[PDB]
DNA sequence: ATTGCCGAAGACGAAAAAA
DNA sequence: TTTTTTTCGTCTTCGGCAAT
């Protein structure tokens, strides 16, 4: 054994995630099937690139597969080309015939596309990450029968929850990773799973000592990490528009620009206002403009809030979740309640001083009580330092860790913070202005957002119309 | 307390229409 | 032939509801 070095990766690997990366080359090269299943917050895709890096220079990544949910599929994209941009990458979803697989590196595809797509099935692949294994646990799925038909030199199986403790998952990715380990789903079934399930120890013991060489798991709190995470981690949560909002969008946008032609002046910069306004709603959730049922299903960001809330609850966490609109406020609310029926309070400006502060007795204190809800503007007292995990509905921050401290964030345990946004709505392309620089693109943007409505109807265009 | 056979719903593509 | 919006269809988990 022996721990690499970060080949070409652009960015700092915490000790951990430079144990964990080497160990999963190590064995690699040793010519075996790993599992990554540290907790979601330690990086498992930057360290997993941090592999394809060395494994490139060794000339044993040209060309490898990845294997993920379509909810992560901009994410590999993004920590890509930003960790490693000297290793070349192809999204293989649309037009897929419009893409030679050999000539990239990698290629990104979604457990859809492979039950749809032959080309994939035949090739002579170094690497073949299965992102978010879990994907794989019935191996009667058809999932399990078109990946286990698959060719590979190198693989590793990522997963967020412990394998360890769920008899029946085990399989499928066990023996996707190394074939024959474990016997016949039938054949493991009547040895391990039965007896382990009907109160074995015997059974647990040995099972355990057999797949535990190919498991490396490192939770939150693991005196080794818990201090040298960073206090707060921030991610960027993808959501996809219901067709409903997609037609609401796509209707308001196309419509200012029928009218914004006509007039100019202040009224240009209002008219703009108001259709921004009302973009932020509906990407939000369409019942804030049409009333009628306040469902999960009607708002892209209320499925992937409900996806998080169930990670994070499986780690007694402290959820907060912010928005911008005190209504969205009341529907957040409503919707987790019902869906966990459990309690959540809700913080707004109205409330009393007196009001407020019951409220956040109740989120620190009540053992029972997991949620909270904030609709506030910051300049007020609120303590949020029960909260380790935190989310941001839409973008309520004055255009930041000087909007954290108003609260009290970071401050007590390490946070992760998930940010949704959009995709291909104003959200993800205002961000694309945010990160396009904060040296020429920082100063009149603290302008609020009036700096769009100066912008330019050719590039207004671009920036709030709906993208692909 | 386990299996197992609907129905139902949801998530994702892909074919099918059509400003 | 294009391009875009709708509808269609497959895979898969899960909530009953009987039945051992």
């Amino acid at each position: 054994f022996q721990l690499l070095e970060p080949y070409n990766i652009k960015a700092n690997l915490r000790p951990y995630q430079i144990k964990g990366f080497s160990w999963m080359r190590f064995m690699n090269k040793l010519g075996f099937g790993i599992c990554l299943a540290d907790d979601m917050g330690l990086g498992k895709t930057l360290q997993t690139i941090a592999v394809f890096s060395d494994a490139k220079k060794e000339n044993e990544l040209t060309p490898s597969l990845v294997i993920c949910p379509l909810s992560v599929l901009k994410n590999w994209e993004e920590e890509l080309s930003k960790f490693a941009p000297h290793l070349r990458f192809a999204v293989f979803h649309e037009d897929r015939s419009k893409i030679k697989l050999e000539d990239y590196d990698i290629i990104l595809t979604t457990y859809a596309v492979l039950l749809r797509d032959t080309r994939l099935k035949e090739v002579e692949w170094k690497y073949i990450v299965i992102d978010e294994a879990q994907n794989i646990k019935n191996p009667q799925t058809k999932i399990f029968k078109a990946v286990k038909e698959l060719k590979s030199k190198y693989r590793i199986a990522l997963t967020g929850t412990p394998i360890e403790n769920k008899v029946d998952d085990l399989w499928s990715i066990m023996t996707f990773l190394n074939p024959g380990l474990l016997g016949s789903y039938s054949e493991f079934k009547s040895k391990f799973a039965t007896p382990i399930k009907k109160g074995d120890n015997m059974a647990k013991e040995e099972l355990k000592a057999i797949i535990s060489p190919f498991i490396l798991r490192r939770t939150k709190y693991d005196k080794a990490i818990i201090n040298d995470l960073p206090d707060k981690i921030e991610t960027n949560v993808y959501c996809n528009l219901t067709p409903e909002q997609a037609a609401m969008y796509k209707a308001e946008v196309e419509n200012l620009f029928n009218n914004i032609d006509s007039v100019t002046g202040i009224k240009r910069k209002g008219m703009i206002l108001s259709t921004l306004l009302k973009l932020k709603q509906i990407v939000d959730h369409p019942a804030l403009l049409k009333g009628g049922e306040q469902s999960v299903r009607r708002s892209g960001k209320m499925i992937r809030t409900m996806e998080i809330i169930e990670e994070a609850l499986d780690e007694g966490d402290k959820i907060a979740i912010f928005t911008q609109f005190v209504d969205m406020g009341k529907i957040i609310r409503n919707i987790i309640e019902k869906e966990l029926n459990t309690e959540v309070p809700f913080l707004y400006g109205e409330l009393s001083k007196k009001e407020r502060d019951d409220i956040i007795s109740k989120f620190q204190n009540n053992p029972s009580v997991k949620f909270i809800v904030l609709s506030v503007k910051a300049g007020f007292g609120i303590n949020l330092t029960s909260a380790n995990r935190v989310i941001h509905f839409d973008r309520w921050w004055n255009p930041d860790q000087a909007t954290d401290r108003v609260y009290r964030i970071g401050q007590t345990r390490n946070v992760i913070v998930h940010k949704l946004i959009s995709v291909g709505t104003l959200e993800e392309k205002i961000d694309q202005l945010l990160a396009f620089k904060r040296s020429l693109f920082k100063d009149i943007i603290s302008s609020g957002d009036s700096w769009i409505t100066e912008l330019s109807t050719e590039e207004l265009r671009k920036v709030i119309e709906l993208s692909v």
